[PDB]
């Protein structure tokens, strides 16, 4: 069969979750939306179940997936419900539910509920994605309280630029949040991975680490705490064909790359349909049999090419690391204006082989 | 549940397959590797089964998927086998098999085979991906013939730049192929979608249309025949939140976009984990309730934002077309240096709803 695969190190996952808790002194929801950012939500939840305060996902189906698999820890629906008809199963499966807008509030007020809802009331404190404006937040809170449909309320917001350590936007958003929620009782939840790792003045009773769990830094440069993260996914394959070429020969579609000299090229069983980025430029780092090398030629749907010229011992069957502990996925992604989040989420087709369960 | 979904129009698929056959007068393998470029290999094969000469996939597992579903038409493994241990099931499932390199040839020569193999001998005629060099092709052919392990041989190659209609690389590759295969008996197979649509002087007994099946042109400009293709996938969702903003307010992560004026923004239940590109720039075309609109703000993993200011009738629950028959997926992709192939292949999480079966 094809030698492509994605290794998922669950010990590394636990390590990274623990770092988040230790750094903050807060309860932490492991953010495992989008199939744990491509790593496998059920398997990652199972691995964290014994020690996690809870999980967070994008929608009720991701939530139900976890419940069907036997996850009993709290689960937060980060966007709430999309249809009011979801409410009976939200209550029955005991999902914690974000409320970010007026129509959701109204649906709760007129809904017939078997048990009260645990609501995470979301404020738009400056990212202008979802949530109530600061000036509308108090009234929303009082309406949840008055409804008799709501048990606890957690007050929440989310940062747009916490990955920019020299940008004060995070400070501004916190100030707006604190001013608009002042005097309201309940826990608060503000911090994502960059704020957990890099913004120690930001408060939170509940933190919400996503990308750090997977061992990719959200930051563009080294950081003493993010430096301690352990990459979870290794995307790897093998060389399936070798070719000797004279200089000036085009490699792959579009001839973006031509051989610079007489070279030996290896074809690898990996391509953009698997999630490896088509945008990866010539000179992109790869590891070949445990040594640094480069990608040359445009990535195809199923296949990619690497330079074997300075790797005389390498050839057919050599192992190639596309990303992992030697080839950081975030540095790769930022090369062409992406973030590690996207590449990890794009993982498809290849087997996922879990270790450390 | 979340309103995101991908519509797959199987009538459009059949239409596009038929165009390829009609334009060429050749037998056509429907290329449905990578889960039919994200559209669903089994469902697309089932839809084409009654009229298709055959299918082509990337590997034995994609082949087996089709056989398990009851597909009885020929199936070509475009990269052959990755391990010689695949040969017994290749023979038993009657897979046509590419042979592109010496180690595969050698494995066939020493393999014990229950039935002979139908081999597509692949030449590297200038793309320098897989296949035998022209000067090695004849000897490879004679070795297959002499082995007594091989029934038919189809002589094949593949073009690197046929999507560039003003580039003579396609002509050069054909010349090299014809010169090196001259006098050898058997059918030939050279044409992919751009060569089917745009290079009528190129011969082929078997054509291999992939991207045109899905109703996306491989070309950067209009073309009379590619213009007749019908988009197969519609990626759509709905507006899940609306927000009025003053001018100069940042929208989404990174604040790449700030409101230009007083605006109304809508949050859509679609993001890059679903396959919608994170690279999509502000001003990207979308269709909102059947009318042109634009994307503003950076796309998030699960959510994206659109400008509703000039859409006074639109709001909560409005339908948004991300790509499809009004919003061409190829034009979107080429905006930021991608191709339609990648975006379609990246489809994840959302339901696929087939019509026309
Ligand atoms: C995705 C998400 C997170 C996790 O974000 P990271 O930046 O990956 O840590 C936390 N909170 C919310 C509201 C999210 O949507
Ligand atoms: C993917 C593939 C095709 C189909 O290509 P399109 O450009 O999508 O038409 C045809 N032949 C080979 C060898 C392929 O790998
Ligand atoms: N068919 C065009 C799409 C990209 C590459 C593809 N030829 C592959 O088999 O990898
Ligand atoms: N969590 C960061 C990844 C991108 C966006 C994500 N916040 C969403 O819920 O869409």
């Amino acid at each position: 069969m094809r030698p492509a695969r994605a290794l998922i190190d669950l010990q590394a996952l636990r390590h990274n979750y623990r770092l988040a808790r230790e750094a903050t002194g807060a309860r932490a929801l492991a953010v495992i939306k989008a199939d744990a950012y491509g790593h496998g939500a059920v398997r990652c939840a199972e691995a964290l179940a014994a020690e996690a305060d809870g999980f967070a996902v994008a929608c009720i189906e991701e939530g139900l997936e976890l419940r069907e698999a036997g996850i009993r820890q709290p689960i937060l629906l980060l966007e709430g419900f999309f249809e009011a008809s979801e409410l009976e199963l939200i209550v029955a499966h005991d999902f914690w539910c974000v409320v970010h807008c007026a129509w959701q509030l109204e649906a709760i007020e007129r809904a017939s509920l078997a048990r009260p809802l645990n609501v995470w009331l979301k404020m738009d404190s400056g990212m202008h994605r979802v949530g109530f404006f600061p000036e509308d937040f108090r009234a929303a809170h009082e309406r949840l309280r008055a409804s008799g449909k709501v048990a606890k309320i957690v007050m929440m917001s989310h940062f747009s630029r916490a990955d920019e350590l020299d940008c004060p936007r995070t400070e501004e958003q916190l100030a707006a949040f604190s001013a608009a929620s002042q005097g309201l009782e309940g826990e608060i939840s503000l911090r994502n991975s960059p704020a957990v790792l890099g913004w120690p003045k930001v408060p939170s009773d509940w933190v919400r680490p996503g990308i750090l769990l997977y061992g990719a830094t959200p930051f563009e440069r080294a950081h003493p705490l993010a430096d301690r993260l352990r990459p979870v996914m290794t995307l790897e394959s093998k060389v399936i064909s070798v070719r000797d070429l004279p200089a000036g020969e085009p490699v792959g579609y579009g001839a973006r790359y031509s051989t610079e000299r007489r070279q030996r090229i290896g074809v690898v069983a990996m391509g953009y349909a698997d999630g490896y980025p088509r945008h990866a430029a010539d000179g992109t780092l790869v590891f070949i049999d445990g040594k640094p090398g480069r990608l040359v030629g445009r990535v195809s749907m199923d296949m990619l090419t690497v330079d074997l010229t300075d790797h005389p011992q390498a050839g057919l069957g050599s192992r190639v690391e596309l990303w992992g502990p030697n080839v950081p996925v975030g540095a790769l992604a930022a090369q062409f204006g992406s973030i590690p989040y996207q590449l990890l989420c794009n993982l498809k087709r290849v087997p996922r082989v879990y270790s450390g369960a």
